[PDB]
């Protein structure tokens, strides 16, 4: 039944600064500190990113630019406020057969999303509903990410949920 599983991992951009546009926020000299050391965390340890899905906002973008991670690269407004909803389906869309998708967003979404999914593979393993699965993502500071692991197709993501295998919190 399952035939492998793909890694997904959702970031929180790294600390912005002050812009008279909110979207043109650029990242702080500390923020491109907590980027650069999340990307060569991504690069050394998990497999290759094949696809990202990444905010428009300048800091969103600068975070991936400083994570060194050469991949395709979908920008979207979508990513810019939306819900869990919004990031999942954009998580939906990407090519089928990418093992490895990072998106780079914002909190309060990013880390709700890493929760919903838990909760919903924890339902699909018949886990018990006390389970404090899904407890490490309480703490989300800017350049945080998750990685979840999924059997599931990438837009079957929703319904099938990704189990957490680790939190890295920024260094930086």
């Amino acid at each position: 039944d399952p035939a492998g599983a793909r890694t997904l991992v959702l970031m929180r951009h790294a600390a912005a600064g002050s812009a008279v546009r909110d979207h043109d926020r650029p990242l702080t000299p500390d923020g491109v500190r907590a980027a650069t050391a999340a990307g060569q965390w991504l690069r050394g340890h998990l497999p290759a990113v094949d696809v990202v899905v990444c905010s428009t906002a300048a800091r969103t973008r600068q975070t991936l630019a400083a994570t060194g991670i050469s991949a395709q690269v979908r920008y979207r407004d979508e990513l810019y406020g939306g819900g869990v909803d919004e990031i999942l389906a954009e998580v939906a869309a990407v090519p089928a057969d990418a093992s490895t998708v990072l998106v780079v967003g914002h909190a309060p979404t990013i880390p709700a999303t890493g929760w919903e999914l838990v909760r919903q593979s924890l339902l699909n393993r018949d886990a018990d509903p006390s389970s404090g699965a899904g407890d490490e993502l309480r703490h989300f500071a800017a350049g945080t990410f998750a990685v979840l692991s999924t059997t599931g197709a990438w837009a079957d993501l929703a319904q099938a949920g990704a189990e957490l295998q680790l939190v890295q919190h920024p260094v930086a």
